DNA sequence: TTCAAAAAGTCCCA
DNA sequence: ATGGGACTTTTTGA
């Protein structure tokens, strides 16, 4: 239930929102943690407070009561009027405020409160708000908070939300008016669809300082997820520029320096300021030579995925088990063929051609009653029952207990169509011949009537399978992992696509390529080259 | 009725 | 034991 932020990232992100604080014209600065959990944050605002009292205790004596302003009263002080922690865990409070007492008779009293930071009667607004709130995806939020949130969050709180989204809201609304923010939260939101409204409102309430993305680096020790780090601010400013430091190199030591400054500077990040005001819906955070490159492949092309193709995800059976089984199972004997359909992982797509598929799909939808049939409902799919009926659409009567869950629409599937992965490492699009069947980490889409005339198959994997689309979607597609990218219909269908002078060879490439990989004695080294020329040909297509 | 999004992923090994 | 690599289910809101 808590999760230990690295010492480095915790400095940096006190030094971000403390290093510059005038502590003679305001002593009294409000900094607020409500996820504090043991106190990460807070013991080393502490610390800083301190160290900045006691450097202009002597001036703040002269200024204001010469009394209160003593070496021995600066603890006190801290505790009464500037630490605030929250958190819904008592035993990390009591744990705090013991750390908190015991950094240095009456007793203080410190600003701890156990409660839920998101439904707090929060009395005043804070200077300054550090911390790592909680992660909580749509899974694993348990429903009453869930109707709680959309009614009372929904400016950034819808469908298939986080949690964070909601605690990222209540910071930049307790906080004071030319306060500073810096949080730590996972780096999902800059470009997925769920982020959308959450990026509209930090947009359109703070001035972001600073983005410090991490990309697929492994941040939280054994934990799997991709960080980053925001600093906002609601001063008066009339420029409004990010600098926005982008990690090159996603297997580094976070502790190879003393600082994180040290390693921002290095030759491990790189460095680049986005305008805020030209955000659109979408944030699209690159230096200028990649700007460039996705203006110039935006503008050239006239046609996207959506407007000349059919897009749709794979099959949702609800429990794999009950009804994937190997080509080989001698349970398909009892089977009929009519009711068997191939069945394909993501890692049986290649670039342009899949892999023959070692796995069958019982289509359990076509079976009629639990008579007919009574030994595939016995001894394949009955030995899952329990589970199969705890599915939500069999609990509500609307799927009989045997049935896939989503089993789409088979004409869909038995056809000539196009598939990748759900989350690849690079552009994987395949043309599948075989009226493949899969799950939903398999994504596919064929092509409008109107525009067969307009574009093939062929072309369409010849294109989209090139270094020089690979790159173009990796800039704004959603980077989930290391050498993990979502290849969502969402962003996959938003590919602009162009139809010009080398259509014609382009297309010949990619025959050729396809030729080759279905032999039996393939050469990939004359495949390696032919995609070379066609980089080539697309490059001159695109004007790079 | 029925779509598609969602990594505090999940699991294994050296 | 940890860190790193291969690989990806079904619950869920709309
Ligand atoms: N199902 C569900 C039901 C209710 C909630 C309440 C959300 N409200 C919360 N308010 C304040 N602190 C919170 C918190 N949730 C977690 N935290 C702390 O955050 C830290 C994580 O690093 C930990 O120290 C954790 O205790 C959440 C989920
Ligand atoms: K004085
Ligand atoms: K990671």
């Amino acid at each position: 239930g808590i999760y230990y932020t690295p010492k480095i990232i915790v400095d940096y992100i006190v030094k971000k929102t403390l290093k510059n604080h005038d502590i003679i014209k305001n002593p009294y600065p409000r900094i607020l943690d409500i996820s504090c959990g043991c106190g990460n944050f807070l013991l080393e605002v502490y610390d800083i407070l301190y160290d900045l009292f006691e450097e202009n205790i002597y001036e703040l004596k002269k200024k204001y009561d010469e009394n209160y302003w003593t070496v021995d009263n600066i603890h006190r002080h801290i505790l009464n009027y500037c630490i605030y922690g929250a958190d819904i865990d008592e035993k990390a409070i009591s744990i705090l405020k013991d750390s908190l007492t015991n950094k240095k008779e009456s007793d203080i009293k410190i600003n701890l409160f156990c409660c839920d930071s998101l439904k707090k009667k929060w009395r005043y607004k804070f200077d300054y708000i550090v911390g790592n709130p909680p992660y909580i995806g749509h899974k694993k939020l348990e429903k009453k908070y869930k109707k709680f949130l959309l009614e009372k969050y929904s400016e950034v709180y819808k469908d298939k939300a986080d949690l964070y989204f909601c605690f990222y809201k209540k910071i930049i609304d307790i906080l004071k008016q030319g306060g500073i923010g810096s949080v730590i939260t996972p780096r999902y939101f800059l470009e997925s669809l769920s982020g959308k409204d959450l990026r509209e409102y930090i947009k359109s309430n703070v001035n972001v300082q600073e983005i410090v993305d991490f990309l697929g680096a492994n941040i939280f020790k054994n934990i799997g997820v991709s960080s980053c780090i925001l600093t906002f601010d609601k001063k008066k400013t009339k420029e409004t520029y990010i600098d926005v430091f982008k990690i090159k190199n996603e297997d580094i030591c976070i502790n190879k320096f003393e600082t994180l400054e040290e390693l921002l500077k290095s030759s491990k990040f790189e460095h680049f300021n986005i305008n805020q005001r030209l955000l659109s819906d979408e944030w699209i955070l690159v230096n200028k030579d990649d700007e460039t490159f996705y203006n110039k492949i935006q503008e050239k092309c006239k046609y996207s995925l959506e407007d000349i193709a059919i897009s749709f995800q794979g099959i949702i059976t609800g429990c794999d088990k009950a009804f994937i089984l190997s080509k080989d199972d001698v349970k398909l004997n009892l089977v009929d063929d009519k009711f068997l359909k191939c069945w394909i992982k993501s890692k049986n797509i290649n670039k342009y051609i899949v892999d023959k598929s070692e796995y069958r799909l019982i289509y359990s939808n076509d079976i009629d009653n639990e008579n007919t049939n009574k030994r595939i409902l016995d001894e394949i799919i009955g030995l899952y029952k329990t589970k199969l009926e705890n599915r939500r659409e069999c609990k509500s009567g609307i799927r009989k207990w045997y049935e896939l869950q989503w089993g789409r629409e088979k004409l869909f599937f038995e056809r000539k169509k196009i598939m990748y992965p759900y989350k690849s490492n690079e552009n994987r699009f395949a043309i599948d011949y075989d009226n493949n069947f899969s799950s939903a980490d398999v994504y596919s889409f064929f092509i409008k009537e109107e525009y067969l005339d307009k574009f093939s198959y062929e072309y369409l994997v010849g294109i989209l399978n090139s270094s020089v689309y690979d790159k173009y979607f990796k800039i704004t597609a959603k980077k989930m992992s290391k050498n993990i990218y979502d290849y969502y219909p969402n962003k996959v269908m938003k590919i602009r696509i162009f139809r010009d002078n080398n259509y014609e060879e382009i297309e010949n490439l990619s025959k050729q390529i396809i030729s080759i990989l279905l032999n039996k004695s393939i050469d990939k080294g004359k495949v390696e080259k032919l995609q070379i020329k066609m980089d080539n040909l697309i490059m001159d297509s695109l004007g790079i």
